[PDB]
């Protein structure tokens, strides 16, 4: 049968323009919105997001959790020529998904899907994928996996001094542990975003976590 990321893709495809990201986002928040699925993105946080890779002009950003490639999208779109973004995705039918949107916007060439687990793919990027340091982090995947894989991700040498974490959703469902660590880390150096869900007329929100060096 035809499921509901694949309709996503079909809308946008017959609505946005190709080679055009801001018309792919437009339509996606259009389609959740008539559709009225609660996925987490919209303008509010997106705004947030837009705002983040602008202050900070990542060359190489980390994806966890791409799902339908809203995400991916969004923070691809503002990338310089010659910047990456890594994404990785557990689901391969959302791989696949994330691929064709990502090929529909023009961005295929600036991001690389990983299909796997996250604890699987972060200890192989320095080795498989030519990775030094990362400039940002958007986790956005399981939030029992934020504490660890943020752990697994300084193990590695991943994050150098400045390296930006973006963490969606801290509030709802919550991620309670990976938050008091971050904050109570001198490793890091932590801000707070609102985003009010209308949805589900509740306030959650984006943790914005720039690694300081190792304690
Ligand atoms: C240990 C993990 N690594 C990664 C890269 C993970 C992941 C999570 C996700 C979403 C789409 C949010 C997901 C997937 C399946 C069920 C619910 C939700 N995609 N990728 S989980
Ligand atoms: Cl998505
Ligand atoms: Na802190």
């Amino acid at each position: 049968g035809d499921t509901k990321e694949q309709r996503i893709l079909r809308y946008v495809q017959q609505n946005a323009k190709p080679g055009d990201p801001q018309s792919v986002l437009e339509a996606i928040d259009t389609y959740c919105t008539q559709k009225e699925w609660a996925m987490n993105v919209g303008d509010a946080k997106g705004q947030i997001m837009d705002a983040v890779i602008r202050e900070y002009s990542p060359s190489l950003v980390l994806e966890l959790g791409a799902y339908c490639g809203y995400s991916a999208v969004r923070m691809a779109r503002l990338l310089q020529p010659g910047a990456r973004l890594l994404t990785m995705e557990i689901n391969p039918d959302c791989a696949a998904i994330t691929q064709q949107m990502l090929n529909f916007a023009g961005l295929q060439d600036k991001v690389t899907i990983l299909n796997g687990a996250s604890q699987d793919l972060i200890p192989q990027l320095k080795k498989k994928y030519d990775v030094d340091t990362l400039d940002m982090v958007f986790l956005d995947h399981w939030k029992d996996r934020y504490l660890p894989d943020t752990l697994l991700l300084e193990e590695c040498g991943l994050l150098r001094k400045g390296t930006v974490l973006l963490a969606d959703n801290v509030i709802v469902p919550g991620t309670p542990d990976f938050l008091a660590y971050v904050r109570g880390s001198s490793s890091f150096e932590c801000t707070h975003y609102s985003s009010y869900l209308e949805y589900m007329k509740v306030v959650d929100g984006l943790e914005k976590a720039i690694y300081q060096g190792p304690s």
